[PDB]
């Protein structure tokens, strides 16, 4: 148990098929599912329907957390209104892999320029750092302006965040205390 | 139980990987599959598969209705007979969000041209009209005929079914009796 | 139950939701997630995200085999590690359709070239051959050197895995004995 956890999961996907008919609905009924916490990501993934006819199948990707039945039936409820659908079907994952994480943001100087790199640590309970994760684009916006490549921001910060430093990229340092 | 419908449900997705080396059979095998009745839906899904090779994982979409497992039956040999697979794989859904519904055929007349229009109307126990959608390519192409704009036949119409009227867009009324 | 059998599927779905914001890190993650046995198809699906935010959920397609378990756990820390993930759902298909399935390699000579293409026969109990399939790549790769249709060398071939015979296109016979 103190390697991966491995639980019951509070993902689900919504589905519903809509026939292309109503043309603008799908980024409108996206656009507004969003909006909500619980929903994590949207889909229309066009298929073939019945009479040779193009449609789409809406996918929406739901976290349910804490309670989620409140939170599935007023996602159904919102797909159904937005989209003017009347049959919104549910599936549940079978269980949710895990690792307990934590965020670190990670100071970065160039002698006269500095920024804050978010930094993700995943560790196990047995001491195993899975990954740590350096934001990207945080790091390749930091490697455009200091001009020296991305991927040695990243490795730099990473290593900053293992020993709880900052960045000097000027002076090729990380400063722990 | 006046609210939102939540039941069991008899969709699921039969899921097949296909090698790309045979080429003309995913088209083919889904127009076949698409003449019952039962099969809401299919997507071959592009993938990546095992030596860097490029394959789709077909997935078709069903509703089994009274009894799921005849129909899933037919449906998965239809795959293996049309594709070649000896492996479908079925995913259930956990359960189906739905509300009762109705169609209404409105009445649409312009002075000297006339349609029918149908519309889906969507009402709970409770009362709770959650939908009213006229079907929007009617509405569209009345739209143009017309000239005057598709989204303002589609507020008359649904307008004319709430109280079970017909539509005179040359007069903009909403005649009931 | 000697006709279609329908077992316990060891298939999963392993699905994460990545930001697009670490760049190159889903073509990296796919060619080495694939490069392990029980990993059948990976696609990261285009997907709209909370904040408008483009997405992909990453769909890892897995066979567990004898031990599933052990195998999704594998998958699901590679996806980990590989993709900065923290959070790896798992959803198990509810059954597989299955046809027991042979290989036959088809010898093929047109008087002077010759090959061999593999006939994947499927048999029930029953003694129904619901496919004979040649590889149509082989075949349509032979309907190339030879000029002559690559669904005529299909058809001979497949007519050749049945009699358990050869090919001579040259004189357009099977010979059996």
């Amino acid at each position: 148990s103190l390697g991966l956890d491995y639980e019951p999961s509070h993902l689900m996907f919504l589905v519903t098929v809509l026939d292309d008919r109503d043309g603008e609905v799908l980024g409108d009924a996206i656009q507004k599912l969003i909006e909500r916490e619980e929903v994590l990501a949207c889909h229309a993934v066009p298929c073939v329907t019945k009479k040779n006819r193009p449609g789409h199948v809406l996918v929406v990707l739901v976290d349910g957390g804490e309670d989620p039945d409140r939170v599935a039936e007023d996602v159904a409820r919102d797909i159904m209104v937005l989209t003017g659908s009347t049959g919104v079907d549910r599936f549940d994952a079978d269980g949710v892999y895990s690792v307990p994480s934590r965020f670190e943001d990670v100071r970065v100087v160039y002698g006269e320029r500095e920024w804050r790199v978010s930094v993700k640590i995943a560790e196990t309970e047995e001491g195993e750092v899975v990954t740590v994760k350096a934001e990207f684009d945080e790091c390749r916006e930091i490697g455009e302006e200091t001009g020296i490549p991305p991927r040695e921001v990243k490795a730099m910060v990473e290593a900053a965040a293992r020993v709880g430093g900052w960045v000097d990229l000027k002076e090729r340092e990380i400063k722990v205390q």
